[PDB]
């Protein structure tokens, strides 16, 4: 039961990467799994519901990556503490490049995907805010913008700048150079005047 | 005939504040126009092309702003050189968030929607690049990160976060608030070491 719903999510991940989701069909996700089409409906409403899974593990992925991260930090300059921080988001979807592009793409036609999604950023972007806040208080950032607009921002700026990264877009940083230039436009933009 | 294609063009924009393109049949286009349906296809192949040649104006008019204020430099400090530029894209888009919002869904699927949005974006990225290069020149802006990729990263932020202001998306900066926070971001990255 785990096992087939496994096997599909395996096929759904893996056909991804060479074809988009409307050039998937579930007679293609049940073969790869080894089953039927009508036993692929016993685990799935659809092939949408499987992507909105895959999405799901990606997300819950990098946002317990996160969370250990929150919990153990790294002994490090301020730098580092935020490169660490980006570095969840850039390895994480970057390992699931596949699954990305096509969430990206269903948020336009799936409410789920794009709830899903919004309420995830809004974690990080809290998360984020809460830092900035810390650091200010510390006395190691100034008091400039609200934290949570300049979360919002610098967020929004991560989540369009690797997905052009990872999808090869014209334009898009190499994605041998996003990190650095991620972390460069966070450290000057939060600790500046 | 440049007057029955101005009022095509009217009647789309006006009815995409409203509905999607996918609910705008070619047939609307045509009553609000005061023509029949074969009178519109001599003008526009599709609703699809009316829409890119919706896009195409905004784009336009955005890069001309952009034009005007390269040859007539206002007098003004460095941050207010870069806000008045942020603020051609701002105003510019901000005017039109219905053609905003349907450009950036039509990219998806239109190769010609796709490419005029790059070629664009392309074209503010290198400009973007040659001022930051001209400030490091001048001895104003130190030379940090490679100034392609810095104002890559920026433009990209900027589609990202004034989209989703104008889009009202959860997350968004407010609209009252977006220009400030980009600003800010924009200064501090370029100037900051
Ligand atoms: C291609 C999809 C990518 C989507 C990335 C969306 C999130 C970007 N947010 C971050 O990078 N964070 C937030 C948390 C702090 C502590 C570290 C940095
Ligand atoms: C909702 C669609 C918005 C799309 C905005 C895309 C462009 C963003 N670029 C800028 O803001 N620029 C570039 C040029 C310099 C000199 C000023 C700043």
């Amino acid at each position: 039961g785990d096992d087939r719903e496994l096997a599909i999510l395996a096929t759904a991940e893996n056909l991804l990467e060479d074809r988009p989701l409307a050039d998937i069909s579930v007679d293609d996700l049940a073969k790869g799994a080894g089953i039927s089409r009508p036993t692929f409906y016993f685990y799935f409403p659809s092939k949408e519901a499987v992507l909105l899974t895959l999405l799901d593990r990606v997300v819950n992925q990098a946002d317990m990556a996160l969370q250990t991260l929150a919990e153990n930090p790294a002994d490090t300059d301020r730098e580092n503490m935020w490169r660490t921080g980006i570095n969840v988001f850039f390895e994480t979807f970057g390992s699931h490049k596949a699954v990305t592009r096509a969430g990206q793409a269903a948020r336009a036609t799936s409410v789920e995907v794009a709830e899903l999604w919004s309420t995830f950023m809004q974690k990080w972007i809290a998360y984020t805010a809460a830092v900035i806040d810390a650091e200010r208080d510390r006395g190691a950032a100034p008091r400039t913008l609200p934290a949570h607009e300049l979360a919002t921002a610098l967020n929004l700026m991560n989540e369009r700048t690797l997905f052009a990264s990872f999808a090869g877009e014209q334009p898009s940083v190499p994605e041998a150079r996003v990190l650095d230039t991620l972390v460069h436009i966070w450290v000057t933009s939060i600790y500046g005047e």
